[PDB]
């Protein structure tokens, strides 16, 4: 906000970067066998959390 | 190719790390409406890319 004007790196850590933080933690600790795919999973079912 | 002899971060950095840095360059350049479903249907729609 207004998220249209940040630059790359700012647009990204007021979007993705803090789900993104923890999709990995929990990736990291459950080393599942289909990474990438647990990782999407994540996202969407935990997006609320930040602010999706 | 061994993922188990990995540590965390090595362990992110070989498996989702790529497609991450790939899909947020296309996210920072598109700016959607929805950025965390665009980026977590990027991942899908391209991890083939990643084998």
């Amino acid at each position: 906000v207004d998220l249209q004007s940040l630059p790359t790196r700012a647009y990204l850590d007021q979007t993705v970067v803090p789900i993104l933080l923890q999709g990995m933690a929990v990736l990291a600790k459950e080393r599942p066998p289909n990474p990438i795919e647990f990782l999407a999973s994540y996202l969407l079912k935990n997006k609320a959390q930040f602010e999706d």
